[PDB]
């Protein structure tokens, strides 16, 4: 028997989109009352999908948690009729990440109600649930799916690169080396928390390392962002090496 289910009343189920980006996509479910189900998938080399529940007010230590699905806004009818298991957890604590993440949408859009079981409080006692209303859902999903596509193939994997100039002249961009920037570029942007740091540790040349830097700085004047994301510390190739930032 179940004594507490936080489940937004049928109606009330709002889908978010909090995050669209190149570089992460979050949707959001608030739970009528017990707090968010959140969805997060970021620009990687591999597809990812971390599912996290965001509890408003705790609970802080819950054992043998299960995962099921159900259509709850309607009438006297059973649980039993098509309840199916996604998971079980011997330890909860409010995180899902992987083909688990993936089914908790699977279902969601199937119409069904994803629903976490929980024998928290009191020690025997009603099951305290906690479930995702699949109403809008769909419309959201969509959004949620069209912003995954257009994630960013790539994560800080980008954070130190070793720009090779032709014919070593010097001034001159390589076909690639032109390609790892506006791919550094294309970042950047979208992350105005991280900045620039042209690097040239130091047989080159002091004339040439000077226009050589300019040269990135407008590269990158051009592009998007100005005059301060861009530092270039000398110490000791013109390498760009991004920290974080912070």
């Amino acid at each position: 028997v179940m004594g507490k289910r936080y489940v937004a009343t049928p109606q009330q189920s709002q889908w978010e989109m909090v995050v669209n980006t190149p570089l992460e996509c979050q949707l959001v479910h608030p739970i009528p009352s017990f707090g968010d189900a959140v969805f997060s998938s970021r620009a990687n080399k591999k597809i990812n999908l971390d599912f996290e529940l965001k509890m408003r007010r705790p609970m802080g230590e819950t054992r043998n948690v299960s995962l099921i699905s159900m259509p709850p806004p309607w009438r006297p009818g059973e649980h039993a009729d098509r309840i199916t298991n996604l998971k079980f957890f011997k330890q909860f604590d409010g995180y899902v990440g992987g083909q688990t993440a993936w089914g908790i949408l699977s279902e969601l859009e199937k119409g069904r109600y994803p629903t976490f079981s929980y024998q928290d409080w009191q020690s025997r006692d009603q099951r305290i649930e906690v479930a995702l209303s699949s109403v809008l859902f769909q419309n959201k999903y969509n959004a949620f799916s069209d912003c995954i596509s257009n994630l960013l193939k790539y994560s800080f994997e980008d954070i130190a690169f070793t720009i090779l100039h032709y014919e070593r002249q010097g001034d001159q961009l390589t076909k690639a080396s032109k390609k790892r920037l506006s791919q550094i570029a294309d970042y950047i942007r979208h992350n105005q928390d991280i900045d620039l740091v042209l690097v040239a540790t130091y047989s080159a040349s002091q004339s040439l390392s000077e226009r050589r830097a300019e040269s990135l700085r407008d590269y990158f004047q051009s592009l998007g962002l100005p005059e301060d994301r861009i530092q270039v510390q000398g110490y000791g190739r013109v390498v760009i090496s991004l920290g974080r930032t912070q």
